[PDB]
């Protein structure tokens, strides 16, 4: 109860950026986003996704929760790249 007292919730928070190349963005980010949702509740970290730059082939997006959901969902990040065909064509 009261999640705002003492404890420092385990630790203050703390945001992460990441890049990722725009062929290997869309193979993570899906066509309905089915895959950033999950990861998600998964996780239970919060991400945020930037619109790409003009004059970029390139996505970004940022990662905000206590280390250990970062953590769980940036390895969660990597893993999806896979998904590039990777994982049964």
């Amino acid at each position: 109860g009261s999640p705002n007292s003492y404890g420092d919730l385990g630790g203050p928070i703390i945001t992460t950026q990441v890049t990722i190349p725009k062929d290997l963005a869309r193979s993570i980010i899906g066509k309905g986003g089915q895959r950033i949702k999950q990861i998600r509740h998964e996780s239970g970290a919060s991400i945020k996704i930037d619109e790409p730059l003009e004059g970029s082939e390139d996505r970004i997006i940022t990662i905000t929760g206590t280390q250990d959901q970062i953590q769980n969902a940036q390895y969660l990040l990597q893993n999806s790249v896979k998904q590039y065909s990777g994982k049964f064509f």
